[PDB]
């Protein structure tokens, strides 16, 4: 059916990219279709199924954004306020001049991509933030930053008077029914935890690290990510405040060339060419500063857009696409870090084959 469109495209993709296993969710009005392909671990051959956990890498950032947005809806976090208003340990630093919004849109003054090696824990991280000098004009330049979205998670946790993961669990994951979503995979689920395969065909699994939970640490199922997508598409029955928080994550905040930066979510007006999508996931967007123009007639969530986010670790590659105007979404998780361009092509062919574009 829907499977007749999906199955050949994923077979072709997994063959071409030598991906051991995939889990895919297709979200539409009148329902969600879950499909599993291949092996969760190439070296045991254990199949991908309902319980298989995939590393989603930077897709974790969408959950971080959602929690921040919920704190904002609850009146506990002001997105345009200086981050030092909620983390007074950073008073007198650059974070007097950088907001939660800047952090959620990668416009925090050129804040760098990676946590530096001299930062090993929360104390050394805060010391590093206190000393750091902005290298770009705050709110006028975008640099993709684990440090920034990480700090947004810490700011959110402070504003909610709780710790990041328990707070995430209580306020976002549990209400969405995301009960297969883990920051630290329990012993009892280790048999479900897919093994990654890197670009050389070697097994690999993500290591813990500072700001891991906020930036890249989730292991989850396609089905759980589909719940977050369903809610984004107004197809879920969720509490009003959570729904509002989720809707606000899709508000466009900056124009960045052809891309609109929402709260972590990245979006494009329809029709969108795949080449534009590809440009969004390459060196020039991800590894250079890009000029960013605040959207000052501040836009409402749009119904005529391609909304997306990639996520990877060394051994995994995930992609989410949402088409709010079609009430359709796609979640693709793989245990190989395969090229972003191939993620775009496969998503586009699936969605075109389904008539959604
Ligand atoms: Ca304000
Ligand atoms: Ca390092
Ligand atoms: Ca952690
Ligand atoms: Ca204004
Ligand atoms: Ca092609
Ligand atoms: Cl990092």
């Amino acid at each position: 059916q829907t499977r007749e469109v999906l199955d050949p495209i994923v077979a072709s993709l997994m063959e071409a990219q030598q991906i051991p296993g995939m889990a895919i969710a297709l979200v539409r009005p009148e329902g969600t279709t879950i499909s599993h392909y291949g092996a969760a671990d190439r070296e045991t051959g254990t199949p991908v199924d309902d319980d298989t956990l995939f590393e989603i890498g930077s897709l974790s950032k969408t959950l971080t954004a959602t929690l921040a947005s919920l704190a904002e809806v609850e009146g506990k976090l002001d997105f345009d306020a200086p981050v030092s208003r909620y983390l007074p340990e950073l008073e007198g630093s650059a974070f007097d001049d950088i907001s939660g919004l800047n952090l959620g849109t990668h416009t925090g003054g050129g804040l760098p991509l990676f946590v530096p090696d001299e930062v090993t824990d929360r104390a050394s991280l805060m010391a590093w933030y206190r000393e750091w000098q902005p290298t770009e004009p705050i709110g006028e330049s975008r640099t993709y930053s684990n440090l920034g979205i990480g700090l947004l998670g810490l700011e959110t946790a402070a504003s909610l008077d709780g710790e990041f993961v328990p707070t995430m669990r209580a306020k976002v994951l549990a209400p969405l029914g995301m009960q297969d979503t883990w920051y630290d995979v329990p012993e009892a689920r280790m048999a479900d935890y897919a093994m990654g395969e890197d670009k050389d065909g070697q097994p690999t699994r993500v290591s813990p690290g500072v700001l891991d939970d906020e930036a890249y640490g989730i292991k989850t199922t396609a089905a759980d990510l589909a719940k977050l997508v369903r809610a984004n598409l107004h197809l879920a029955d969720v509490d009003a405040e959570l729904q509002q928080a989720i809707d606000a994550t899709r508000q466009g905040h900056y124009r960045v060339g052809d891309m609109t930066q929402a709260l972590i979510w990245e979006q494009y007006s329809l029709p969108v060419a795949p080449e534009t999508l590809r440009a969004g996931q390459g060196y020039d967007m991800i590894l250079e500063p890009n000029a960013a123009e605040a959207l000052e007639p501040p836009q409402s969530p749009r119904d005529d857009v391609w909304v997306n986010k990639t996520g990877s670790t060394q051994g995994f590659g995930g992609y989410i696409v949402m088409l709010p105007g079609k009430h359709t979404g796609l979640v693709m998780l793989a245990n190989k870090n395969y090229p972003n361009d191939a993620r775009v092509e496969a998503a586009y062919r699936i969605l075109s084959g389904l008539g959604a574009i």
